[PDB]
């Protein structure tokens, strides 16, 4: 449901994401993390990290946010139509990682807090809010397909 206007703002403060997508995805996660606990218990290689020193100092926990944020990355610039890269999203994260919808609202919080916070000149209001409109489609298309699979959207 975005306007072509509204893709172009989410692909153009998406390229500051690109231009550092590890650091981007680290400062994600421990946002996530840090703002709602819990979501810490669905990654088994992640229950060490004790602190935010220690999720920081993690090899692992950067190299995932960079997975995460790629893959979110091939979502995005397909501009909705993007069934083909959404797809073995869905299966894997409502069969193999048993993540709740609720928890997709809260990592797409932290996606937005990050690009709020590092790049605060470039996300301004309509930036912001066509970012939710996203995010807000990935969130909803992951529901439906979470239903159509078996499971709760
Ligand atoms: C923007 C939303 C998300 C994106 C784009 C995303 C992307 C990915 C990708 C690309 C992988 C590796 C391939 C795969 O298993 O499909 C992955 C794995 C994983 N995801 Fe997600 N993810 C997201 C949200 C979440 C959330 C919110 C959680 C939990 C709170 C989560 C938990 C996991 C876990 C536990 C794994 C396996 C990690 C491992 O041990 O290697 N994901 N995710």
């Amino acid at each position: 449901g975005l306007s072509d206007g509204e893709w172009q703002l989410v692909l153009n403060v998406w390229g500051k994401v690109e231009a550092d997508v590890a650091g981007h995805g680290q400062e994600v996660l421990i946002r996530l993390f840090k703002g709602h606990p819990e979501t810490l218990e669905k990654f088994d290689k992640f229950k060490h990290l004790k602190s935010e020193d220690e999720m920081k100092a993690s090899e692992d926990l950067k190299k995932h946010g960079n997975t995460n944020l790629t893959a979110l990355g091939g979502i995005l610039k397909k501009k909705g139509h993007h069934e083909a890269e959404l797809t073995p999203l869905a299966q894997s994260h409502a069969t193999k990682h048993k993540i709740p919808v609720k928890y997709l609202e809260f990592i797409s919080e932290a996606i937005i807090q990050v690009l709020q916070s590092k790049h605060p000149g470039d996300f301004g209001a309509d930036a912001q809010g066509a970012m939710s409109k996203a995010l807000e489609l990935f969130r909803n298309d992951m529901a439906a397909k979470y239903k159509e699979l078996g499971f709760q959207g």
